[PDB]
RNA sequence: UUUCUCUUUUAUCUU
RNA sequence: UUUCUCUUUUAUCUU
RNA sequence: UUUCUCUUUUAUCUU
RNA sequence: UUUCUCUUUUAUCUU
């Protein structure tokens, strides 16, 4: 059944539902209509972490280029508020691909387009001191634009990047997952929108709300800062949702844990660059793929335990199966 | 093949007229199928159009708002001097806030299937006068780049409407009929897919404040007003209905106007809105392509009494294009 | 052949303005032959020009897909590429001003938005043998047009965003694929879709220069600066879906370098129902599967660029590449 | 599958695009459903010419009978202006059946249509000396009518015929073979109408604008002067484009080639004619031929260089064979 | 046998009804395949007629003129 | 007879000695003992390259990581001297790898190994204008150091890498091609080592002799400089003989070509490195390879006209065959 | 771009 | 205008 | 790490 | 200029 995959729409599948611990190829690319010359990025992140007692910690997979999350703390019970800021934590490298000056982002590539986004939490505590649970959901979060005047001479009006959506981290959405800490959780994100779009590469990029615009203007509920251009930066917004986790520690509770990030990208790579030198073309259209896909991703759960995780490529496969078979009357 | 059933209620909502209980169907039968809620807006307008003017009404991708009106002199079409003004459908508050800085708190993006719009005469014959004249406008949302001598210089970059210019003059592809003979009309994306635009945050006035028309390129004004009653949220892939009702010097000419938008909204998890989401509707081929081929082959506009019959001429151009198919 | 039939005739049509020389085309072809079927203006620009290389120079040329310009120049000292002291400078199809105005906010008057299909170009040696010298190379760099986002010390301090062209570093380096040839060999290439499916996009108003009036090169990461001169003449009214090809022609001192340039342009416009273009639109061709796949591959199968003798062999060339991927099917 | 043509509506493909070198048949007539007695004239010129430097020479194949072409030269990178004027060259023997005053064109014949018009450029410079281009286009340029009063007395109103579409000369047409001069060039010219309606002959036809006619009334861009009633003239109009080239030849270039010209011509002949000997009736319809001719002119190149004139007979049957088979389905 | 697109499209701007955003279609189906440019010209006026008049109006196959206006008083026709 | 070589030992001859026109497989590694991760690095130059007339232009291929060669014109007949000064050209993504700063090369690698270092010259002249030959030989330069004193206070002794070996570029060295310019030529470098030794990435490297250095205090003929520190820079020195080549343009010539670099590298890839993700054990021992290697060498002649380029590897395989044949006895 | 064998040599899919 | 053979004798189409 | 088939799917070597 | 078939397609000579 398997069998009606090209060998790429196969490991396309694998790489979005799949969480390759062992050194699997990266990618192959996405078997979309596209076939121009990209670099298959397969970004993972191995973060050891320590949440703080009395805090509920929350963390953004954003579909941010190099940056694997972003996360805040904030005092147990309660969620975000304008007086926070989320920091990036980045994949390994993020300045060997972007560099190190917020206007030398696109120097490398100029354009990406995400296929996979996973993260997954296992849990360092032993199990007399952890306690708190972990709680998952998934937000719309997009990158639009704010318009609004400003009384400079001459009086001008003025435009700048906002992010929308962010409201939906203010409260554990309907359709979540949520279990003990200890028993830790993995949850991916996939594409939001009915087809692969290239994003452009986003230069300058290293707050929102930007500097000198008030956190009013924008609409953001709270803000996202990258620190130094030289560190970190945004350097791109994907279209994919983003993954929301709130990890509430209560008081005295010893919770640890090893995070993992994936991230399969298909970056447009420029000539000039030594990165180039690994292109191919993206893979050639895979209809099959390219549905199963789409039913894979609306049938898995929002997220499931780190146990579950393993046999989550095998939890998928019959997935697939179960639809081209129901597909074959 | 045939249509799945959220296949066929999109094509329904997409060209059903307006009064058969239309289901706002489950969305798009597109290749996406994520989270989505779907809303079916619905504007019941009485109005009476001022004699000796031509009256401009707009049908426009903008959420929450119905219509644009603007009216002018008879004889003439929309000038610099001209300002339009939205009318909102119901709830447009409790969908996008009070601010203009609130109106991705619910919803974060968006995506048109339809966008329909109906005229009723209700004067009575001998009173009335005028026509009723119909054109679609590619209507896009772009920017525009200019330099300004503040200190230090700097350069701006602000919205812009293009193709509006295509308002001051009737399209060649047009309806056009007595006014009491009413009128139907629909729009449909104007993109070869149902991409997803986002919410839009500040925008109330276009051109923005502090830019002048000449700045932005565009023939005219569009004020949405008090930001705690109404604002531009967002600008969708379809084309934008244009209607010139003329009424002449002494002409009663009244009517009703309803406006029919199936939108397909990404809800926010914090939203009360959420609660009433389902996932977009898986791809349905069919449906894609016979939505495509009704569109094209529908007329710009339709009298009202051609609008009843309206569902049935839409079945019988899905059966005489499927039917040519199917034989090969 | 089985693989003709299956092609609807826009499909066709649509890969001959594609891949195929113009001479050899007297077709536009009706359009994109995908799911969108609304109102549009299909126009074929074509541009020929006689052009004499500056001895002792490199010069650099641009075919990016800017709507109703053919090509973007500048030449720079032999050996070098463009630095941040460089500047491009259009030039025009035939009738630029009649489609965008002459005013940089006049751009959008005609039409809203578009998208074009394919973006070819020819370099056809006049040189005699006695008085030639140098080479063509030709690579093509994914220029997109973004934007950038800084802080400015005024007062009020504000922060701007404007547009800026990312990835045009691919310009100053001569990637792995390309083609480079000795002058005198000539050269054609084009250029396709750098996306999976062709969305319109919005007319550009108010754009003469980027990095724009007022910004630094620096703000924006630029390498180097575009310039299209008196809005009254030329500028940018957009930034389309295909890959930038990039020419360097190198002219050794004393070498006469004589050419004629041909640049094919096939692009599908949303007009203004305004317009005095409008009375000649006609619906976009319906979807063709098999056209738009075959596209793609051929796409993909081309050679970067190739010499100009070869290049009717070209139409043929690729009618191969149609009927041996369509040998693998059944 | 060329055997589905008659022996004419082969024959009459064959004038239509083949470069008769070899003293082929002139003509066996147009398989069209006009079957009255004809005369095929094969029309050749073979002209030696050499183009001056510095000067853009533009050379016209109008389908003006018994005159090959029509050249000027004009300073380099321009165009003709209001200020030039085109002589033709006759094919040989043009007084052989026009006479030699401008009232006595009719008297060999009575009307005409063309069938071929074909056109090559062989070039005779070596390869050191020569340099520029070749461009070619064809325009769509019919002889109307022009109509205007003049004061004379009394007051009256003048009609006379004018040149309409020359305004295509004074740029490169979108659709045109440019390529170095040293190639060379073939290019041929169709039937601009759905038939091959018979046209008359004109009398008194010696210039346009006629004599005592101010060029600014006609419209025409530019002057077409045959000379000599008693060595050339304007006998008519066919209804094919007329080819338009322009050879650059740059300043100190040797640019010298060999041109030649092609034209089937059906005559009615006059019996009081020796030439009335020679007529045929016109071949019997050859629906075939008649929508292979329409399908070969279509796809056929404005122009191709010299060397794949060769080839072009081959590369029609190809075309055609390509048509009947592809038509089969 | 079945109607070509362009002949299909050919038979529609020519018995088409007005608003069913008509192809211009490629043109003509006819033996002819030339160079051509489609033009599908529209007009749109909005006009009164004159009381105790006979208005007449002229569609003529001249290019660019819609149509041509003549009126006379009621119950006659044109006159020198 | 070439099956004795593991596939990545075939591999390894071909980018040793292979013109990869083609974008074939970069490179597999060296078969060597050493099968630590590395990164097989396969930069490729293409460079359209005008000599100025009466100048006798000197080209160096010189085992520098990310700068293809160095380049100075002298009056032809002429050779450096200590006025003059080399100037690196870089391979595409020079700055993509050691960054913009002197002190960031060993960012994203820590050492390397050259496999392969080949150049051909192909010519761009029409044969009328070009004159003039091209000569090349191959110098044994090393890069060692100096040790000297310095009156300072207190009085201190320095020591500063220097070039030893450059005075092999004052002179054609007697086991040489050379051959008229229109020709071209193909030459490669080889190991001059009896290893494959891994050297460390240098820091801080800009000019030689260093800044604030004189000279005559080197040893060295000459001076190289790379220029800023933000464009290009030495950051190692690797076990190959560099390839000089002297193209002399008499008075009034017009030698213009196209010159092709090629370097197979093993880099060893820091984790930290986005380069990482393309990291591979290096390609187990194949005695037979490292063997056939040697002899190949050894075997070729120093140069080669352009012409004998592709038969170049044919030329290769048979030396090889024709070894591990005589070796059969 | 015309053609197969052979070993390759990776890479999945299945027991 | 009623009919074939025969050589003609050109003329293409195909290997 | 225990085992084969199968199609893979690239990649060379040979005619 | 190297070679035949095939239909041609005219054109005579003969019943
Ligand atoms: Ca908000
Ligand atoms: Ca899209
Ligand atoms: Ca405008
Ligand atoms: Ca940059
Ligand atoms: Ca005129
Ligand atoms: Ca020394
Ligand atoms: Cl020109």
């Amino acid at each position: 059944a398997l069998t009606r995959l090209s060998q790429p729409g196969l490991a396309f599948l694998k790489c979005a539902f799949a969480p390759p611990n062992f050194n699997t190829d990266p990618g192959k690319g996405i078997p979309d209509r596209f076939e121009g010359k990209v670099v298959s990025r397969k970004d993972v992140l191995n973060q050891s972490i320590s949440f703080t007692a009395g805090q509920d910690t929350f963390i953004l997979i954003a579909p941010t280029p190099g940056v694997a999350y972003w996360s805040a703390s904030v005092p147990a019970g309660t969620f975000p508020t304008s007086a926070t800021t989320f920091n990036p934590v980045n994949y390994p490298g993020f300045t060997s691909m972007f560099g190190t000056t917020s206007t030398s982002r696109s120097d490398q590539v100029s354009s990406f387009r995400y296929a996979s986004m996973n993260v997954g939490i296992y849990p360092t505590s032993n199990l007399m001191q952890f306690a708190g649970s972990i709680t998952v959901w998934k937000c719309p979060v997009k990158l639009s634009t704010v318009q609004f005047p400003v009384a400079t001479d001459p009086a001008t009006s003025s435009l700048v990047h906002t992010l929308v959506g962010l409201d939906g981290v203010l409260a554990v959405g309907p359709d979540n997952f949520s279990e003990s800490f200890i028993k830790g959780v993995f949850s991916q994100s996939a594409c939001n929108e009915p087809d692969f779009e290239f994003n452009d590469i986003l230069e300058g990029i290293q707050t929102l709300p930007p500097a000198n615009v008030s956190l009013g203007s924008t609409g953001q509920p709270f803000t996202m800062d990258s620190g130094a251009e030289a560190t970190s930066g945004v350097v791109g917004w994907g279209n994919m949702d983003t993954i929301v986790i709130r990890v509430s520690a209560p008081e005295g509770a010893v919770n640890s844990a090893i995070l993992k990030a994936w991230s399969c990208i298909e970056y447009r790579p420029n000539p000039n660059a030594m990165l180039y030198q690994f292109g191919h073309d993206s893979p050639p259209l895979d209809e099959v793929a390219l549905q199963e896909y789409r039913t894979v991703a609306r049938s898995l759960p929002v997220a499931v335990i780190a146990a579950q995780n393993a046999s989550m490529w095998e939890r998928v496969k019959s997935i697939i199966k179960s639809s081209l078979a129901a597909a074959s009357n």
